[PDB]
């Protein structure tokens, strides 16, 4: 028995606690790195809060056993100038991981599937604590979200996801793949970062239209 909330600014903290514990440890880019201690992902977790727009999941002793954070998304303006957010990064580990957010960007724009959408939904960061996985919380965490997206006109949810795993995940909750990239063809100076075990692939791209 758990319900769905919107997270509060006072949330923050806790927040980043169940992270810590999880997503920090067990996302599977930061597990292959070991990303350890790592404020800048803190920080990256946090901004998207004031959006008004993310969900955790509270078990019934009142404990956060699974977020879903998500901030709004506007399409770059006529004169927009893209910067990168690795540039911006002290943190190694994370360096790596922000490296390869920045070259799906500089590849796939998902404002171009979407030429009449202004607003698209970010969900940014997934979590379920280990011991009540399974049970269908990213699912109901992912569509309270749509809550949000029909208060607001919002019509599309994009999710980068980094594992086939997860994506496969999306993909039960009605989400389509909008592009792809292997781990094996992600060789920003000729060579490969990334190597987790073979059923990750890649990352995948995946939105909805509610
Ligand atoms: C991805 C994640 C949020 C899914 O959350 P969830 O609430 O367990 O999602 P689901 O209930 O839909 O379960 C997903 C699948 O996990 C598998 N599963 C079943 N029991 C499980 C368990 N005890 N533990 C782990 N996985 C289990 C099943 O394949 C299940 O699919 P199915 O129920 O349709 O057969 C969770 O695995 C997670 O936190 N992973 C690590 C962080 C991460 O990779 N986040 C996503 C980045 S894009
Ligand atoms: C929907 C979601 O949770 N996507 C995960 C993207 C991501 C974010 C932060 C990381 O540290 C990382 O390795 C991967």
């Amino acid at each position: 028995p758990y319900t769905i909330e919107l997270i509060q600014p006072e949330d923050g903290e806790a927040v980043i606690a169940m992270l810590k514990t999880f997503f920090f440890k067990d996302e599977p880019l930061n597990t292959f790195l070991d990303l350890g201690e790592c404020k800048e992902l803190e920080k990256y977790s946090l901004k998207p809060l004031p959006d008004n727009c993310s969900y955790k999941a509270v078990n019934k002793k009142g404990e956060i056993i699974g977020v879903f954070l998500n901030g709004l998304m506007r399409r770059p303006s006529p004169d927009d100038v893209p910067e990168k957010a690795a540039d911006s990064c002290e943190h190694p580990k994370f360096k790596k991981i922000l490296s390869l957010m920045d070259h799906v960007e500089e590849q796939f724009n998902i404002f171009d599937v979407y030429p009449d959408e202004e607003l698209i939904l970010d969900g940014k960061i997934l979590s379920v604590d280990t011991n009540y996985r399974g049970l269908g919380i990213a699912g109901r965490l992912t569509e309270r979200a749509y809550e949000y997206m029909r208060e607001n006109g919002i019509n599309v949810y994009h999710v980068l996801c980094s594992s086939h795993y997860s994506a496969r995940v999306m993909e039960k909750l009605g989400f389509h793949e909008v592009f792809r990239m292997q781990f094996a063809d992600y060789k920003p100076q000729g060579e490969v970062v990334f190597k987790p075990a073979a059923p990750h692939v890649g990352i995948q791209v995946m939105a909805k239209e509610v």
